[PDB]
C-alpha cells in the first residue's frame, strides 16, 4: 500500500508509454486540442505466468490517488459480472459504467478477462455471447463514452475474441517477458534495501547469473528462504519444543552458504516442462570451454546478433561421430550461454508427447510465435533419426513452413546429428550449403585438457586430512586414456573417486595407492 | 453526440448511403410520385461486414442530418441488449411499448444496434426466452395491421446467426455488405480526419502514404494520426518523461513532419492482420530487381482476365507459372501479384491451412471456402507449389478438387492461379491437361539483366560506401557485377548480406583503404559457388 513506480525493476519502457495515457492529458491538456488528437485510451497486458502484472496497476492506483490531481479507481475480478437474475447479469455492467462515467475522469481495471470475453460461437451458451455483445456494444457504440481508461490481462492471449482487438476498444498490447542479467541485479537490488549489514554489490553480480529461468516471485521467495536457513544455522533447538524460548537477534548474519543451500535446495519456475538448455557440469568443465567457445566464434561469424546488424537466412548444424557426446553436453551448454533470446524446443518428446492435437498444429504455432517474438531460437536434436520417424505430410509441412519465413528476420535453426553429411539423406542436404558456412565438424581434445580434468581429483581430492608414485600413476593415466570417447572418460572418473569413496576412512595411505594401482591395470575400457 | 458529423465527413461509401436517403426523405419531400402507383416504398435496413467500417458511423450522421430539418422524425437506439426485463411478462412487453411510443411520433426511425446478440436463429437444444422474443418480435414488425410508416434499421457484425425467418422482403429486405476500404477510400477519409491541421499536408504526400497502409480498416488510420503526435512530441522534448513536474512549452517548434508516420507505423499492425494474409510486398532491397517481371506478369494477366483494367466478358480465366529452382516464383512473385492485385477479395489453399485445423476434415475446408468465393465473385483462388501439393493429397480430395471445379458456371469470373518448379511436361497427365498452353496459360520466367543488377548492388556498393558519421570503388563493382552472371536470387541476396556486414562491422573506424582492402579480400574469397 505504499508503493510507487520504484518497486518495480527494468519496466522503463512501458512505464515511460504507461504515464503517457492518464497524465500527459490531464497535465498539459493545452497541447492535445492543438490537433484533436484524443489519445488512445485502452491497452491489453499478457505474458507468460509470474512476470509481474498485477504490480503495475498497483503502481498506477497508488501513484495517482494521491498527488495534484485526484483520479479515481475501480477494481473487477474475472467473472464477477454474473447473477442469477436474466436481466441484470448485463445490466450490472451499464450502471457500473454509468458510474464511472459520472465521477470522471476515473480508470477501470479488468483483471483475467480470458474467462469474460471468449471467441464467439455457437457451440456454447448464447449467453456468453449476450455479455460480450453489449461489452462490446458499450466502449464504443454511439455516445463516446468519455474520459474513461479500460485496462485487461491475461495469460493466453489467443483466447480473447478477434472482434474486440481493433483500436478503439482494446488499443495498445505489451510483452511481459522474464527478466534478463541486468533485470536481475535490479530486482534483488530492490528487495534487499532495508538490510543493515548491507550485502556488498560485487558479491550480488555474481549471484545474478546463476539464476537463471527465474522471475519475479522465485527471486522474491529466495530471498525469504536465504534468512529462514541462516537462522535454522543458528537456533535447531527451536524444533524440539512447545514452548517459547528467547531468542536473540544480534548472531544471525546472511553469509554465503545460506545462499547456497537455499539456491540448491529450490527450483526455478519454469517446472511443468523441461527447458532444453543448461549449464555444463563443473565436472566436465575443464574439457569443453574451448569448443564452446569455438562454436560461439563461428556462430558469431553467421549470426551476428551474438545502423542495425544484418543477416539472411541464418543457420548452423553440429556434427560429429558418436560417442563424441555432441548432442548431450555441446548443444544445451550454447543455448544456454545465448540467453536472453527465447528457445522453442521441437522434437520426437514434444510432438508425440502431446495427445489430443494433431502434430502439424503446433508444428505451425511455435514457429508462429518464434516469428511472433523475432529475434529468436528454434532448436531441433538428432535430426538423422528425427527425419524417419516422421510421415510424409509433416516432412512436407516443415519443409514448406519456413520458406515464407521473411528472408532478414533473426531466426536461427540449429541442428545436431551423427552420421557426416556426406551418409545423410538427400532433400537435407540442400538445406544445408557448408560451402557457405553451415557445417561444423567436431574433434576430439588434446592432452592438456584431458590431464587438468584428472589432476585435481588426482592431486589434491587425492589426499585429503582425513606421495611421488601418484606422479607416475597420473603420467600413465594420461598415457593410456588417449583414444576414448568422452563416455569411457567420465566412467574412469567415476570408477576412480568410487576407490577413494570406499578407502574413507582408513587413516594411513599407501593401502589405497596399490588399490589404485590394481584399478588403473585391471580397469579397461573397451574402445 | 456531435454536430460536427452532416454526412460531409464520411468517405468511400457513396453507393449505400445514395440508396439510403431514397427511403426516408422521399417518402416526405415528394409524397405525390409514391402515391401515382401506390408503391409504398421498402422500409428496412441491415448491415453486416467486418470489424471497423463507420457501420456505427452511418447511424450517427444519419440521426444528425435528420433531426436538424424540416422534418423532425423522431429517432431512438436499443443497445444489443437493452430490451430484457426481468418479469415473466415484462420482456416483451417492452417491445411492444417502444414500438407504440414510435407510433404516436411518426414518423419515426429505430435503431437495433447490435442485433446479433438480440436475435439468434431459433432451435429447441437452447432457452426458451430467446425462441419466444423473436416470435414476439417477428409477429409485430409485420402482419395483420400494418406497422405504419417506420423504418427498421439493424446493424451487426457477424451475420450467418440470424433467423432466416427475419430475411424476408418486409422485415429486413436490404442487406448491405460493407468492406474494406480502397486506396481511394482511404485517401479520402485520411483527407477527412486531417480536415483542420495548421500546415496543410501535400497531396502527393497523401498519395505516397496511402500507397503504404495496406489492409487498414477505417479506424486504424484515425489512430495512426494519433501516435504520429505523441511520436512528434516524445521526439521534440525528450526531458519532459522524467519529470513529473509542470514545465513550460513553446508551441511553435511541434510541427509534424515525414520519418514521423514511418516510426508510428512501425509500431503498430492493422486489425485484420492480428489473428495473417497470403500477401506480401515486396521489400524495399527486392523490388528494383523484380519490379519489371511484376509489371509484365500483371500485362498478360489483363491479356487473359479482363477483370484487371456493355461489360468485358470473360470464360474461366486460368493461368500457371514456371520457373526453376530457386527463382523465386512462389517466394517474391506470386505474393507481390496477389498483394499489387487488391481490391479483390482472396481465399489461399495451401498445406498448413488444409491440414493445419483440427475438428475438421480436409475436404469440408476446401468445400467451404469454393463455396464462399463462388458466392463473393470476383475473387482469387491460389494453389502455390502445385508440384508439390499434387502428390501430397490423397485420391479422395483430388477427385472431390478436380469434380468441384467444373459446377462453377461457364462464365463466372473465378481465377485459378498456381505455380510450379518442374516443366509443363514433367507433370502428371491430370494437371497437365487442366492447361491448355497453345490458349496462352502458361508464363515463363527469365533472370534478371545486367542494368537491374547493376541497380540492384549500386546504391550500397557506391552511394553508401563513404557514409560520413573512392576510384575503385568502380572497380569492384564491374567485378563483381561481371562475377555473377549465373546467380539465382538466394545467391544474390546473401552476397549484398555478406556486403553489408563487413561495411557495418567497421561502424566505428574514420579511415578508409582499411576496409577496401578488407572489401577485396572478401569479394575475391567470396567463393560461394
Ligand atoms: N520486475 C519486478 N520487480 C519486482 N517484483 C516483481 C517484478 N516482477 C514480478 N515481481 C513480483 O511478482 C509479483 C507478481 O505480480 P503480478 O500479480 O502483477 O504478476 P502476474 O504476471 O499477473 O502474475 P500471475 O502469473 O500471477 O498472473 C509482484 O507482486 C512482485 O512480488
Ligand atoms: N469512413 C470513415 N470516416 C471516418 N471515420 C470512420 C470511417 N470508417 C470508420 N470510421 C471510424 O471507425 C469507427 C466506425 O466503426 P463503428 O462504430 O461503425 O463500429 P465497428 O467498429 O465497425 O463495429 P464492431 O465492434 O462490430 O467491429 C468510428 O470510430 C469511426 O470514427
Amino acid at each position: 500500500s505504499s508503493v510507487r513506480f520504484d518497486s518495480v525493476g527494468g519496466l522503463s519502457n512501458h512505464i515511460a508509454a504507461l504515464k503517457e495515457m492518464v497524465v500527459f492529458p490531464l497535465l498539459y491538456p493545452e497541447v492535445f486540442e492543438k490537433f484533436k488528437i484524443q489519445p488512445p485510451r485502452g491497452c491489453l497486458f499478457y505474458g507468460p505466468p509470474g512476470t509481474g502484472k498485477t504490480l503495475v496497476a498497483r503502481a498506477l492506483a497508488n501513484e495517482c490517488s494521491q498527488g495534484d490531481k485526484r483520479v479515481a479507481f475501480f477494481m473487477r475480478k474475472g467473472a464477477d459480472c454474473l447473477s442469477k437474475w436474466v436481466g441484470e447479469s448485463e445490466r450490472q455492467l451499464r450502471l457500473l459504467f454509468d458510474q464511472a462515467y459520472q465521477m470522471r475522469p476515473s480508470i477501470i481495471f479488468f483483471d483475467q478477462i480470458d474467462g469474460l470475453a471468449p471467441v464467439r460461437s455457437s457451440r456454447q451458451d448464447q449467453i456468453h455471447s449476450s455479455i460480450v455483445s453489449t461489452l462490446l456494444a458499450l466502449m464504443d457504440g454511439l455516445d463516446s463514452r468519455g474520459e474513461i481508461v479500460v485496462i485487461g490481462a491475461t495469460n493466453r492471449l489467443d483466447s480473447i475474441d478477434p472482434a474486440l482487438r481493433r483500436p478503439g476498444r482494446f488499443d495498445r498490447e505489451f510483452l511481459f517477458s522474464l527478466p534478463d542479467k541486468e533485470a536481475r541485479k535490479e530486482i534483488l537490488k530492490i528487495h534487499t534495501r532495508d538490510w543493515n549489514p548491507k550485502p556488498l554489490d560485487t558479491f550480488l553480480e555474481e549471484l545474478a547469473e546463476n539464476c537463471v529461468g527465474y522471475c519475479g516471485a522465485d527471486i522474491k521467495s529466495i530471498c525469504a528462504e536465504a534468512a529462514l536457513c541462516a537462522l535454522r544455522r543458528r537456533y535447531p533447538q527451536i524444533y524440539t519444543t512447545s514452548e517459547k524460548l528467547q531468542l536473540d537477534l544480534s548472531s544471525i548474519n546472511i553469509s554465503a552458504k545460506d545462499f547456497e543451500v537455499a539456491m540448491q535446495k529450490m527450483i526455478p519456475a519454469s517446472r511443468a516442462v523441461t527447458s532444453p538448455g543448461q549449464a555444463l557440469s563443473t565436472v566436465v568443465k575443464p574439457l569443453l570451454q574451448n569448443t564452446v567457445d569455438k562454436i560461439l566464434e563461428a556462430l558469431q561469424r553467421v549470426f551476428p546478433h551474438a545502423y542495425q546488424p544484418m543477416s539472411f537466412r541464418p543457420r548452423i548444424l553440429i556434427v560429429g561421430e558418436p560417442g563424441f557426446g555432441q548432442g548431450s553436453h555441446l548443444a544445451p551448454a550454447v543455448i544456454h550461454a545465448l540467453e536472453k533470446f527465447t528457445v522453442y524446443t521441437l522434437d520426437i518428446p514434444v510432438l508425440f508427447g502431446v495427445s489430443t492435437t494433431s502434430p502439424e498444429e503446433t508444428c505451425a504455432q511455435v514457429i508462429r510465435e518464434a516469428k511472433r517474438t523475432a529475434p529468436s531460437i528454434v532448436y531441433v536434436p538428432h535430426i538423422h533419426v528425427w527425419w524417419e520417424i516422421v510421415g510424409p505430410t509433416l516432412k512436407a509441412t516443415f519443409t514448406t513452413l519456413l520458406q515464407n519465413i521473411p528472408s532478414f528476420a533473426p531466426v536461427l535453426l540449429l541442428a545436431t546429428s551423427d552420421k557426416p553429411h556426406s551418409a545423410l539423406p538427400e532433400e537435407v542436404q540442400e538445406l544445408f550449403i557448408r560451402d557457405y558456412g553451415e557445417i561444423f565438424n567436431v574433434q576430439l581434445p588434446d592432452k592438456e585438457e584431458r590431464t587438468k580434468f584428472f589432476e585435481d581429483l588426482i592431486l589434491k581430492q587425492a589426499a585429503k586430512p582425513p606421495h611421488e608414485r601418484l606422479k607416475n600413476l597420473l603420467k600413465t593415466v594420461v598415457k593410456k586414456s588417449q583414444n576414448y570417447n568422452i563416455f569411457q572418460l567420465e566412467n574412469l572418473y567415476a570408477v576412480i573417486s568410487q576407490c577413494i569413496y570406499r578407502h574413507r576412512k582408513d587413516h594411513d595411505k599407501t593401502s589405497l595407492i596399490q588399490k589404485m594401482e590394481q584399478e588403473v591395470e585391471n580397469f579397461s575400457c573397451s574402445r
